[PDB]
Formats: structure tokens, C-alpha cells, sequence
């Protein structure tokens, strides 16, 4: 990897690019303090400087940056978050940096962690595959929520210890609506690639369960949400081929589309969230932009709104930007969508 930057010096840390990207976010929708609760958050790795790359790219950014930022629309109101994940090595060391997190998030005002202590040995082991195990985001309204890796030891076994996870927390019942409704079994058409988890207590608790469609087309993938407890028929269809075009392109196949389920206490169905890849099935933020901003118009959201976000937050002219990761949407009533970005400093 190599350090490319208009806007940073190599000397700047990490920590301080999360502060300017996060403020930048927040100016797209139209400082001290930030900074110090970022450095803190990013314990010790924060201070780092941005201009030596991690020896092993982080799963949490497309360019491997340790950060990634994220606007989220929802409910007529936008709002900021940051994901975070240790740049350090090997991968035991990456993983016990985001275990000491976990920990430290533990007496934070609304913070529950209980529900992650009690599956994490699930993701986590001495000997950690795949090419993550333990990632973070923060979000203002400071909520925390934690990203953890079923295919820790193995794409083999992610779906059982996916399953094993849910039934520990409570969510059999509507873990099993989906795994019937799926066929019975997880494979590459659906495959558990991350699982995720609000740490907060209460009916506001909640897991996604991230699945990567492999070799499907859009309208399959669109029917494997019909189980969710708010899914339109045909939006994500529609989303796919209005966003993302023909299926057979090797960008769309190198990166395939991802439905995240989410469970909560009570709830005996998912709800269902469409992950629309976006960097490299798109050859930059500009073409990206363009096809985005034109579903979101047909959709009646704010188009204006994420091309804002875009606009504030990217250090290269979009033409010959390439930071976007996904977007994520979902029709309906009540529709959402949001922007996943990369630093874009490597």
C-alpha cells in the first residue's frame, strides 16, 4: 500500500484524519473535544502517523485505512458514524487491540457489552483466520455498535457459529425463520460474512447478520428477504439493477451484493437492509454519484443530501476518487440509506 494524499501529511495520525473526516461528514450536512474523545477511542494505535501503512490491510476499509465513515439517513434525519479497527499486527494482536475496546466501551453511558462478551469466543481464537476478526463503530445523535467474523476460523464453519451466536442471545426463533426461508443451509448464495451487534441493553438490542450473494441474480436475491418484516417486494431488485447493472461483470462477481438481517428481542422475523457495492463495480465516485443520486431521485430521498456528504468529505476530484465501499438502502414506509467511505489515503 502506498501512502497518496492531497490533503494529509504523512506526519498526521490517524486519530487526526478520523476527526477531519468526521467534522467534514457533519459539514456536508451542513473540534477539540472530538479529537480527544477519538484519540481515546483509538487507544494506543490513534497517535500513529497515517503516512506508514499497516502491513496488513484492515477488512475495515477498502483502502485499508483502520477508518472508515459513514453517513446514514433514516427518519428525515441524517447522522455521523466512524468505524474503527486496530491497523496493528499479526492478526492476534489486531484482534486483542479490538477485545481491550470491547472492554473499555463497557462502562460508557448506555453501553451494554454482555451480549458480546457472552458469544465472543465464537469469533474470537489464538489462531484467528480470514481477514478480520473484531471491528467498532461510533455513531452521534454516542452509541457503539461491534462487528465480529463467523469465518474466524474458517469459511466452513461461519454459518454454525453464526447460529450458535443467536441462540445464546435469545434470537432462535427468528434466526430460524430465516434459515427456513433460505433452504436450510448457508452457502455461497448466502453466505454469513460478518455479524454485528449494538451494544446496548434492552428491546433496543440488536444483531445483523450480513449474508454475501454469490453467483445470484437480483431478483433472487430480492426473494430471499421476502421473510423480512419490512421488505417491499421487488425494491431490492430494483435497487441492484437500477444501481448496479448487469451481474456477469468480474467487479460484480469479485464483489458481490450483501443483505443484512437484522434480530432484536421480541421479534420473531428479521428486517432486511440491502448492501449495493459500490467501489470497483463502479470505475469511480463520479459514475457511482451519478447512478446513485438518479435511484435516489426515482425514489423520492435526498439526493441532494449524499452528493453533499460526497462532495465535503473526498480529497480527489470524483472522477478519479475511489472510496466509496457500499450503500445501503431500504424501501418502503420508512426507507433508509447510507454511505460507507474510505479515507482514500491509500
Amino acid at each position: 500500500m502506498r501512502f497518496d494524499s492531497d490533503r494529509y501529511r504523512p506526519t498526521d495520525t490517524y486519530a487526526e484524519v478520523a476527526c477531519d473526516k468526521v467534522c467534514r461528514a457533519y459539514e456536508g450536512l451542513g473540534r477539540e473535544s472530538l479529537l480527544a474523545f477519538l484519540r481515546d477511542l483509538t487507544d494506543p494505535w490513534g497517535e500513529l502517523p497515517v503516512g506508514t501503512p499497516p502491513e496488513d490491510a484492515c477488512w475495515v476499509s477498502i483502502d485499508g485505512m483502520p477508518l472508515e465513515t459513514s453517513v446514514a439517513w433514516a427518519g428525515r434525519k441524517a447522522g455521523v458514524r466512524l468505524s474503527l479497527e486496530s491497523p496493528r499486527g499479526p492478526a492476534k494482536r489486531r484482534m486483542e487491540d479490538g477485545m481491550a475496546l470491547t472492554r473499555r466501551l463497557a462502562g460508557r453511558p448506555g453501553v451494554s457489552v454482555d451480549p458480546c462478551l457472552r458469544v465472543e469466543d465464537l469469533f474470537t481464537d489464538d489462531d484467528p483466520q480470514g481477514y478480520f476478526t473484531i471491528a467498532h463503530a461510533v455513531a452521534w445523535t454516542p452509541r457503539y455498535k461491534i462487528f465480529l467474523n463467523p469465518a474466524v476460523r474458517g469459511r466452513e464453519q461461519a454459518a454454525a457459529r453464526t447460529e450458535e451466536a443467536m441462540i445464546r442471545l435469545g434470537l432462535e426463533q427468528p434466526w430460524r425463520a430465516l434459515t427456513e426461508h433460505l433452504g436450510g443451509a448457508y452457502g455461497p448464495e448466502h453466505e454469513p460474512a460478518a455479524l454485528a451487534m449494538d451494544l446496548v441493553p434492552g428491546d433496543d438490542f440488536r444483531v445483523q447478520v450480513y449474508l454475501a450473494h454469490s453467483g445470484v441474480s437480483a431478483e433472487a436475491i430480492d426473494a430471499k428477504s421476502a421473510v423480512a418484516a419490512d421488505h417491499v417486494p421487488g425494491s431490492f431488485a430494483r435497487a441492484l439493477r437500477g444501481i448496479n447493472g448487469a451481474d456477469d461483470t468480474p467487479e460484480w462477481k469479485r464483489k458481490p451484493p450483501v443483505t443484512a438481517f437484522s434480530f432484536g428481542p421480541g421479534r420473531a422475523v428479521p428486517g432486511a437492509t440491502l448492501y449495493v457495492p459500490m467501489i470497483p463495480v463502479h470505475g469511480s465516485d463520479a459514475a457511482a454519484r451519478d447512478r446513485v443520486a438518479a435511484f435516489l431521485r426515482s425514489e423520492g430521498m435526498d439526493a441532494v443530501g449524499y452528493e453533499a456528504v460526497l462532495d465535503a468529505i473526498s480529497d480527489r476530484s470524483l472522477p478519479e476518487s475511489h472510496t466509496q465501499n457500499f450503500i445501503s438502502y431500504r424501501g418502503g414506509d420508512s426507507p433508509r440509506f447510507s454511505v460507507y467511505l474510505a479515507p482514500g489515503v491509500y
